[PDB]
């Protein structure tokens, strides 16, 4: 609704929502992630980065060598447009971002950088009215 969208995690290595749509009116976005399952972040940690889809593999990768206290995100990465801090179970966490950084026709892929998670933790996020 409005300009914001909400995507819950899982236990089960799985996001709810495999597809946001960004509304042209909007001028700034938001992303809110909730962790619903019940394990520790340490073992079932999620995320939620945005890069355009070529950058997926790359981010995640170089994310894995952050660590935790790190997100999971390589500090000052200019491939990631936004994405939240690693949260665990009963958890959740916001993130906005400048919708001109996004544009039209082109594709973005929303994944969890924990390690290991981006190969069955993604979705399309695209400017559509
Ligand atoms: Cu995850």
């Amino acid at each position: 609704a409005q300009c914001e969208a909400t995507v819950e995690s899982n236990d089960a290595m799985q996001y709810n929502v495999k597809e946001i749509v960004v509304d042209k009116s909007c001028k700034q976005f938001t992303m809110h992630l909730k962790h619903v399952g019940k394990m520790a972040k340490v073992a079932m940690g999620h995320n939620l980065v945005l890069t355009k889809d070529a950058d997926k593999q790359a981010v995640a990768t170089d994310g894995m060598g952050a660590g935790l206290a790190q997100d999971y995100v390589k500090a000052g990465d200019t491939r990631v447009i936004a994405h939240t801090k690693v949260i665990g179970g009963g958890e959740s966490d916001s993130v906005t971002f400048d919708v001109s950084k996004i544009a039209a026709g082109e594709n973005y892929a929303y994944f969890c950088s924990f390690p290991g998670h981006w190969a069955m933790m993604k979705g399309t996020l695209k400017l559509g009215s």
